[PDB]
């Protein structure tokens, strides 16, 4: 039985990576990219709406997967919900995909109070980054990263198209150093290797984002991510248990398993 076998595969992958929650969307022969993105987005929207309750502190990252779920999610009457940025995205992405846009849109549907990301995601040096992170003005947001209830995040790859979004944010030298340490992907604008470790410390210390340490201790952290170019990145995130709830498609998770088996 098809639906049963899907459940078996879900449980298999959850136990394999010690992943708390997982939805695997089936791929259909008649799919277009649009239809597949709708199917994944609707599942994700339903899942998130059910997670949202009164009094919760919810962090968002940036990007298409998130924008697509936000477009579909149904409003709900909850009290005292607060939305925060986990990380600003890079500079030239669609306004629709910007963290502050997503927080605003979610605020409309869940009538929440909003904190926005004002600082650029990568600073020139550690002194400038620390000046922001350690500031009196930034303290509320810094503290809030330590006690979020839910995080909602996409996962980026470090393929040519993945590096694209970062072209005017990271320097030529940043890219060289990231490539030297075999970067495979990013989450919350932090770059990791094949085991989900944040290897390049110089950029790590210049980045205005939640730490991986704080991300990975959020009670419910939902990543929505799929596609062949994302298999290595998803496997890294699973390996390091960076999030505890993943929504992806069957084609992607089978490739993750195959790569892990290598």
């Amino acid at each position: 039985n098809f639906d049963t076998n899907m459940f078996k595969l879900e449980n298999y992958v959850k136990e394999k990576y010690s992943l708390e929650s997982l939805e695997i969307i089936p791929n259909e022969f008649d799919d277009t990219p649009t239809i597949l993105s709708e199917r994944i987005s609707q599942v994700a929207a339903g899942v998130l709406r059910n997670l949202i309750d009164d009094n919760m502190k919810i962090g968002f990252s940036w990007g298409k997967s998130l924008s697509n779920l936000v477009d579909l999610i149904h409003s709900k009457s909850v009290r005292n919900v607060h939305f925060y940025p986990l990380a600003g995205g890079p500079s030239h992405i669609h306004a629709k995909y910007h963290v502050n846009t997503l927080i605003y849109e979610m605020s409309r549907k869940f009538h929440g109070e909003c904190t926005f990301m004002n600082a650029t995601i990568v600073q020139e040096n550690k002194l400038l980054a620390d000046g922001i992170l350690q500031s009196r003005y930034f303290e509320n947001l810094k503290n809030s990263w330590k006690d979020l209830d839910i995080a909602v995040v996409g996962i980026g790859d470090f393929s040519n198209k993945g590096k694209h979004q970062w072209l005017d944010m990271l320097t030529e030298d940043d890219f060289k150093e990231l490539t030297k340490v075999k970067t495979v992907g990013e989450i919350c604008c932090r770059f990791f290797d094949s085991k989900g470790k944040e290897v390049y410390e110089n950029l790590q210390e210049r980045t205005i984002a939640i730490s991986l340490e704080d991300l990975k201790n959020i009670p419910q952290s939902l990543a929505v991510a799929y596609g062949d170019t994302k298999v290595s990145s998803i496997l890294s995130v699973l390996r390091a248990n960076l999030v505890n709830h993943l929504i992806t498609d069957k084609n992607t998770i089978l490739k993750v398993l195959e790569e892990d088996g290598d």
